[PDB]
């Protein structure tokens, strides 16, 4: 039957076409993951319906209720058959859902307003003039919360108690904050999103320093789903064919505005 | 039996004494509402236990689940017997819980960093250079969300879509934001909290313009609770005895630091 795909509005993975109100179904969206879903579906031989995750979250488990939210939750509770989005492969998630090998590699990075005197995470941790934060949910926030590494521990300690809050609801908000804070706010996010934004007008942001870690995004399916095998092979095939690199260039650099 | 009082950490209504770790029970807290609870209990002849609302919220109903959160929720679901805090009497709340006549009068107001060229709500609505917001929950946010008054409608329209978010988690955060934004952020909050903060170091904030509305805080009890009658009479008695005004002066001006 028609496969239900859960995904999330995150540029340039999935975005509403400017003229979406005049369109219907899958045609309403565009982006790297929209193109990827089409390729995966073709190689696995299934028809699908793109749906945007109800709560706009990636996926975490509430420590008290033990309930999973976000795209991970939609898979865990059977609300969706597959997640095709910039969903980071992590230990906690790997335990409850299946993941294809990575379709994109990335790492946590620093985004600054051009001119900000910051070149690394160490730089940020050793000062207070420039505030810094992460998304209010997801693997980056979790990276800092769980890190036992001195420098990252120091940063988390500062972030968790910083006032006003240094956390944002969406990537768009973090970017807006960096752009409007006159260099007094730096944003910690995944290298992939950082690199995309660096090529977007008004071209006033920059990725600085090396990535804090090395990981990847994977296509997710409910644990034990018979669709997992084919999907994983499709990702490997698409990568080996150079299609994934082609898609990355298409949505990141081919039409960079900077 | 011992009455369970739900309240909230909001200065100067209820605050943790500096040395709370060395104290136990009700002795751990201090403030206007702590003193008020003692007076109400004495006049109604009951023993009580102060408890801080689990979710740190005042009280709203989720439009989807219809579940009440905050102090209102604790009363509605029988987790607490009475709420003694700066809980605003509103139509939606009055329908599900009982309220004593007001023990304090107030209205929505504007807090600015001294020197900010803003004298009214109209001023704020007609410009964009200075951002402004409210608590991310409670009667003030709701006032703007539901207002059909042109000026407030205009302000809500701007606030709801402003990026980054102009909403804060606690009063303390809104104050910190006003103080650290060099006049580029104004905070909308209740006159009572505004007046208290204006007398606190570093004495860099000011209440401007007249209040946007006129309302009051009431002591709340589960609907139909036999404790409601006595509590209401106690509030009226304490007010007529001048005790409420005495308490206001004690926690607002007697030890003002400005
Ligand atoms: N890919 C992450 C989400 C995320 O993590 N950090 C960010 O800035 C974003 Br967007 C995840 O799967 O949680
Ligand atoms: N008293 C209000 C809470 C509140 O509403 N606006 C604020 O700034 C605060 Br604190 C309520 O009962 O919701």
């Amino acid at each position: 039957k028609t496969v239900v795909v859960t995904t999330i509005l995150e540029s340039p993975y999935v975005m509403m076409k400017k003229n979406h109100e005049m369109l219907e179904g899958n045609e309403r969206y565009e982006g790297y993951c929209v193109d990827l879903a089409a390729e995966i579906a073709k190689h696995c031989g299934f028809k699908y319906k793109l749906t945007i995750v109800g709560d706009g979250k990636y996926g975490a488990r509430d420590a008290d209720t033990k309930i999973w939210n976000g795209m991970v939750g939609e898979l865990v509770y059977g609300k969706a058959d597959i997640a095709i989005a910039p969903l980071t492969i992590t230990l906690v998630r790997e335990e409850v859902i299946d993941f294809s090998k990575p379709f994109m590699s990335l790492g946590i990075s620093i985004m600054i307003k051009k001119g900000t005197p910051i070149e690394s995470a160490e730089d940020l941790s050793k000062q207070t003039e420039i505030a810094y934060g992460t998304l209010d949910s997801g693997s980056t926030k979790e990276f800092f919360r769980r890190s036992k590494i001195a420098v990252f521990d120091k940063m988390w300690t500062y972030m968790r108690s910083a006032e006003p809050s240094v956390f944002v609801r969406t990537t768009a908000e973090g970017v807006a904050r960096v752009r409007k804070s006159k260099g007094k706010y730096a944003y910690l996010l995944e290298s992939t999103m950082n690199e995309y934004i660096e090529q977007r007008k008004p071209c006033d942001t920059m990725k600085v320093g090396g990535n804090l870690d090395s990981k990847g995004y994977g296509i997710a399916t409910p644990k034990g789903s018979s669709l997992g095998n084919a999907v994983n092979l499709a990702v490997l095939k698409l990568n080996e064919q150079g299609l994934l690199d082609k898609l990355k260039n298409k949505w990141w650099y081919d039409k960079g505005e900077c």
